[PDB]
């Protein structure tokens, strides 16, 4: 039985994860999550009646509560999901993206190494420490041919990525001089159950339902790469469980996808499931909006080295994605509501 | 005439371009600096007296006194030196070279942003924040016929590079998130004037003039580029006025010379400055005991901007300070440097 150590395992990816281990797997978790708004129990709810389940309410930049977790628990393993996408003011000190994202990092890396440098030789050869960062640290990318591997440059373009390439700086770093044997993965957009529904896609379903429009900027032209929840989540643990030490693996959801399909997609997809539709509109499709860059990965090494290949399409996902979002409302309103933070 | 805002100005670097501001140009500068152990306010002496020199002895981390000394002095340009070499453990907070290289970076770039997003438009344009990185962001190379070009693929493989490396993303973000006139310079080991006696070639140099070994590790083959400083001050100037924005320029010494080279040649040239060997010292080579290149094409093509100074022309320029400056190298070694002026 191997214990896994999430850092912001309470999040969109890392609820998946956790969801996933347990239900699919024999191994057990060890939560570490500080509850920003991002966080939400109640995503964690389907599994956290389990033997296998521990959650700990500590922020990765508190090197004590961290290292107390570690002399707890004893992972085997630590994956590291835990950041900040939101960019704040500078007026009262760093922000937190700074923090989380580069100095919470760095803390975990310390705090890991500690441990880790007291184990067994036994223990020592197969602790692993995975980090998850983004595919935005690879830039942009200058031809409609190209993709992004795993030794595109680094290009930041954005704090928010900027901060994360950091982090992968310092975690390549790590195992380069101290040794501690850690691996990186780098992904595309992530869509699925349980994702905030601020976020677009869960945006355009929810706004559909109430007869919003349906903004659509640009030519809408826009293109990315789509990775399911799921998909993500099965591809990680494989990672840290398979996955080669001071290897880099990406992971998409093997496709390329313009904005507007994507919102095409969902209308359609509302038509049929969602057929009442609100009042006064004819077709959802009337909702679309235009108020006015392609990234895709290619994930060929994962699959190749790993075998771990989406289970999903675009289609299936997106059919998915939107049957969910009818069939659990109590959840995404609860967020809406505020509600969600306050929950036990 | 410009106000160039210089952090960590009072570092070996820095105190070279603040001298060659002052020395050679109309311009002037505010420093700014926390004075830790790698400070010296005796390399800042000689230009001191200016009226065009001011000294700030502020954290580039602390927000507030950031905002002060920009709104007090309202630079024209900032040059961003300050960073910490050292790396030490840290059971309760970020390391120092994290916490200066990393979050001081950030802080500086905020404190500039608001400091620009104030300024009158013709200002605004005319605005720069140049930062100062190393070519150990790179990583290794991996034949004996390729160098670092502006277009390498970052690779740090230390704490210390990895935490210079974010800082250059840091940099890059902040221009093409909010539009803030940044750019990079990459470059060598630096050696010259005011170079720290624990250092390399200020060390060579002191134990050879005290009679000590002068050890020589491996078969002292180690390639690296080394780039002197004064030439690296003329340099940053050029960039800092007449660069690119949004682009990253390489500096370098134009060359390739191997340790035994270095330890040799200082030998060499001490046996002709410093005739007058140790006790029990015939031959300053009989102290001697048992791949880093850059390429700097861009600088010189677009800039012009080219070394001036050979290993052999620099090295001699910097043996001769050392015998000629006795008074700041003790006074490092003595510690009484950390309570100057
Ligand atoms: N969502 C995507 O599309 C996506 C794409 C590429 C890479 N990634 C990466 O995957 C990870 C998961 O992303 P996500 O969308 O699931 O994030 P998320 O925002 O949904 O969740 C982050 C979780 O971390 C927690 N957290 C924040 N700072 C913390 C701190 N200091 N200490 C402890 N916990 C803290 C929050 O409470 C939250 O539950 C991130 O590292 C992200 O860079 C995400
Ligand atoms: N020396 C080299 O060979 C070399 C090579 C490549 C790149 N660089 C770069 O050149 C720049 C200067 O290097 P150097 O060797 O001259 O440095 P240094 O170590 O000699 O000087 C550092 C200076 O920064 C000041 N400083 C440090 N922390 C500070 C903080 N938080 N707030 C304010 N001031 C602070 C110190 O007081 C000191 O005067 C750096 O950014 C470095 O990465 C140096």
């Amino acid at each position: 039985m191997r214990k896994i150590l999430i850092t912001g395992g309470a999040g969109f990816i890392g609820s998946a994860l956790v969801r996933y281990i347990i239900n699919e797997t024999s191994d057990a978790v060890v939560v570490v999550d500080k509850l920003t708004y991002a966080g939400n129990l109640m995503s964690l709810a389907p599994v956290a009646q389990s033997e296998r389940f521990a959650f700990e309410k500590v922020d990765i930049c508190d090197r004590a509560e961290l290292a107390r977790v570690f002399t707890e628990h004893q992972p085997d393993c630590v994956m590291h999901l835990a950041a900040e996408s939101h960019v704040d003011r500078s007026i009262d000190g760093p922000a937190a993206f700074i923090e989380t994202n580069i100095v919470g990092t760095y803390t975990l890396l310390e705090a890991a190494r500690a441990y880790w440098n007291a184990l067994t030789e036994d223990k020592k050869s197969a602790f692993r420490f995975h980090h998850i960062s983004t595919d935005e640290v690879y830039g942009d990318l200058h031809s409609t041919d190209d993709f992004f591997t795993e030794t595109t440059p680094y290009a930041p373009s954005s704090p928010y990525s900027a901060s994360k390439a950091s982090s992968d700086h310092l975690v390549r770093a790590w195992l380069r001089t101290y040794g501690l044997p850690t691996l990186i993965t780098n992904c595309s957009n992530n869509y699925g159950p349980y994702h905030f529904p601020e976020k677009l896609i869960p945006l355009m379903i929810l706004n559909a339902l109430a007869g919003k429009s349906l903004p659509v900027y640009g030519n809408g032209q826009q293109i990315r790469d789509w990775l399911y929840v799921e998909d993500h989540a099965r591809a990680l643990y494989c990672v840290a469980t398979t996955g080669k030490v001071g290897e880099t693996y990406n992971i998409g959801g093997h496709n390329e996808r313009k904005n507007l399909d994507v919102v095409e997609t969902i209308c359609e997809l509302l038509e049929e499931l969602a057929p009442n539709k609100p009042h006064g509109v004819a077709h959802y499709r009337d909702l679309i909006t235009f108020v006015a860059l392609r990234y895709a990965i290619d994930a060929s090494k994962i699959a190749r080295e790993l075998g771990c290949v989406p289970q999903e399409t675009f289609e299936s996902g997106m059919r998915k994605t939107v049957q969910w979002y009818l069939a659990n409302e109590s959840w995404w309103k609860q967020v809406q509501d505020g509600s969600y933070q306050g929950e036990r």
